[PDB]
């Protein structure tokens, strides 16, 4: 068992590199728009305390060197849409794939095709987090996705490093996720939790590969099972996340009271040294979905 | 820090369905070529001890459905090379991108696009075990790549999954990694042990990303390293590893031997429930390179 991501090919045929004074990130270029992060306008000064407004009235079409693989776009105006920048183009992607914009929840899991050295350059499996950040040098951004049957729903873009390491970012409209704001000040993330529904689903998943040892003989309740999680800093379970769990409880033939029993213990006596598929922590970025999409 | 992919783009444009009688499995279409394991003229029950020449024989072109995302190829020659099954069709694949077959090393890393429900589905990272292994339902198989600059490295092909859950395969000229046969019989893998030189290069990565907590102030020898090694089923560090490490020890100021003795000491007295880059195994999957490659 895998953390995996979609393919990214469809992904990839949108990513550019857009340039301004000094910044170089990635943007994405949907029929004649590019997309990238407002901040792109910023030197690495402006970014304690932007008025946005203001510094792009100073910028010009030509202050943009947009450029798709090896050919450089020609930017034919700008606008801001929430914190992003929006750039139209003289040229609309002949690659542009059925796409849609969505904004997804904490908890949610999606690929990221992340932009390294000036170019797209590699891609992983991330989940958002109930604190609304991303556990995701020469970092140039990064395009995050699902693919929902024939369609690329796009989901994030990053944006920001907090100064304790984690990511912030937008959704492809332009809002961010989470109180944050793109600008180089203090701003704390909410204290983060373990997503409790992709634990459970991740125990299916092992249980489904023949890790059996965890499963006990004991069931729990609701409201005893959320004392613990309160306790060990997990999210609350509620009756939405128990019906979700539906399927892969009838399919291991666990009820998924018995399964959150197998939690509760895990949490309070630990793993005495032993392994749930290759794992000695509990892993909470796969979504029930996930693990019905990889087995299967 | 994650576990990253290539992106697959290049790769999804050569991906076919192979089907022939019942199986349905994955192929790669370069140029007017498909190759796919030969085991797909196999029924669930030739494989137990299969005469593939035999087999072969009884088979015509007709016998072979391919299918290149929603176009049915016409297949026009079959042949045997090796391992794999060399299908010709009437039309050269033009999303063919720049290709070499590479044959990787025991401890090597490469990307995968695994093939789920009848369609390349999901993208993940891996190494090649020193017992010639992969750690990686629905399986329709998969493909192994690394992106070498404008080119793309093919590597691995799966073909079994063994009693034990490893899975087995070959390269694209259809030899097999490892001792292995395409048979369902007995084959027991050799003992696997834990890549050192990645284990090394991720400390490294773990001292670039801030955790220092593991380094102290004594150094090791390769003759005294490896006593260790041995005894907790590592690989021996030989003076090519050493050599490798070079410049990731003089971007953080720690000579090599010196982080051999924080691996040492994590070896023999754990970890304290600590954690490296989020983690509380030591983990053995990314190279030297695939660290140079991310820190930057």
């Amino acid at each position: 068992f895998r953390k995996m991501a979609f393919p990214s090919g469809k992904v990839e045929g949108c990513m550019v590199q857009v340039t301004c004074g000094t910044t170089t990130l990635a943007g994405l270029w949907l029929d004649d728009t590019v997309y990238c992060p407002r901040h792109v306008i910023c030197t690495a000064e402006d970014m304690l305390n932007p008025n946005y407004e203001d510094l792009l009235i100073r910028k010009s079409n030509h202050s943009f060197l947009v450029q798709a693989g090896n050919v450089q776009l020609r930017v034919i105006g700008h606008s801001m849409q929430n914190c992003l920048l929006r750039l139209k183009v003289d040229t609309s992607n002949p690659k542009t794939p059925k796409y849609k914009f969505v904004r997804i929840q904490p908890g949610q899991t999606f690929s990221v095709l992340a932009c390294y050295n000036g170019s797209p350059s590699g891609v992983y499996q991330c989940a958002m987090r109930p604190n609304h950040t991303i556990k995701g040098n020469g970092s140039c951004g990064s395009v995050g996705f699902n693919i929902d049957y024939d369609c690329v729903s796009f989901c994030y873009m990053h944006h920001m490093e907090l100064p304790t390491g984690v990511h912030a970012g937008t959704d492809l409209e332009g809002k961010f996720y989470g109180p944050f704001v793109d600008r180089q000040t203090a701003q704390a993330a909410g204290t983060d939790t373990t997503i409790t529904l992709n634990v459970l689903a991740w125990l299916y998943a092992a249980v489904i590969n023949g890790d059996r040892w965890f499963l006990n003989r004991f069931t729990t309740t609701l409201n005893d099972f959320n004392l613990v999680a309160m306790k060990y800093n997990y999210e609350p379970l509620t009756q939405d996340h128990v019906d979700i769990l539906g399927p892969l409880s009838a399919q291991t033939g666990i009820a998924v009271l018995d399964m959150c029993a197998a939690l509760k213990e895990l949490l309070q006596n630990g793993m005495n040294g032993r392994t749930i598929l290759g794992s000695t922590i509990l892993e909470d970025e796969f979504t029930p979905f996930d693990v019905v999409r990889q087995c299967s």
